[PDB]
């Protein structure tokens, strides 16, 4: 917990919003990061200066095998650059997993189909898929206890349009009464802590819902956005960090798209 260097930067002007035309903040006084909203160069030190390990997780099964090369390599170019990275692929085919350059400081698990091994290895875990590929900037401005991303297809969206899963007999359940944000099942971490507890929780929610006979709408997503709805994220990131140009195209409101299905 040392100190900063000083630094040069402009002034914030408090008359000033920094985006005027969208949310930046929960009404539970987390920041919801659009880009505008942070100055990179601040966070990064206090980052480093904490020697920060993030680790990223891709499960990888059958044909999707054939997407980690340009998700391994498009991470280098722009996930979490200067610090200190551990992915984690699990997968069916360790001996498919192809050979890509790594910069300093970054290193690749491949991990045949432990918890434990999380939380000696890394102070975040970052959850996404492996049919993605990044575009721009992922920095450690995501990092934080425990953070959900807006889904692109509702963030303009009523909560009752929200695709939640609807039906009173599953331990997903959302009224239509509701509801803060459509986060994604996809895109979502936090501590390594904070991750297991919701992973955990998701777990156990979905086997009283099996026992029960019933499976959720949008299966794991439909129990993150339960829990999330109950253990409010202490970040939320934008759509810049999950879109879809292809069926989304590209909205003023973005400014960047950082983080992107394939085609
Ligand atoms: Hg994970
Ligand atoms: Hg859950
Ligand atoms: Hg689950
Ligand atoms: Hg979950």
């Amino acid at each position: 917990m040392v100190s900063l260097p000083r630094m040069v930067y402009p002034q914030s002007k408090v008359l000033t919003p920094c985006r005027k035309d969208v949310l930046v903040v929960t009404p539970w006084l987390a920041p919801i990061v659009w880009e505008g909203t942070f100055n990179i160069d601040i966070l990064n030190e206090q980052f480093r200066l904490q020697n920060t390990t993030i680790g990223l997780t891709v499960f990888a099964i059958k044909k999707y095998v054939a997407f980690l090369k340009l998700f391994l390599e498009t991470a280098e170019k722009h996930f979490m650059v200067g610090h200190r990275v551990h992915y984690y692929v699990f997968t069916d085919q360790p001996a498919a997993v192809p050979r890509v350059t790594l910069g300093t400081g970054r290193q690749l698990s491949v991990l045949e189909v432990c918890e434990r091994r999380f939380l000696s290895e890394v102070d975040y875990l970052v959850c996404v898929d492996v049919d993605m590929e990044f575009r721009d900037h992922v920095g450690v401005e995501i990092l934080t206890p425990l953070f959900g991303t807006l889904h692109p297809g509702f963030y303009g969206s009523s909560r009752e349009a929200f695709t939640y899963e609807r039906r009173p007999q599953s331990q997903a359940y959302i009224p239509k009464d509701e509801g803060d944000f459509y986060y994604l099942g996809r895109f979502f971490g936090g501590s390594v802590q904070e991750v297991q507890r919701l992973t955990r929780a998701c777990h156990q929610a979905m086997m009283v819902d099996q026992a029960n006979g019933i499976e959720a709408v949008w299966h794991d997503e439909s129990h993150l956005n339960k829990y999330l709805l109950r253990h409010k994220p202490t970040k939320v990131l934008s759509p810049e960090y999950l879109w879809d140009q292809q069926l989304l195209g590209w909205p003023a409101v973005l400014r960047k798209l950082r983080f992107t299905a394939v085609p």
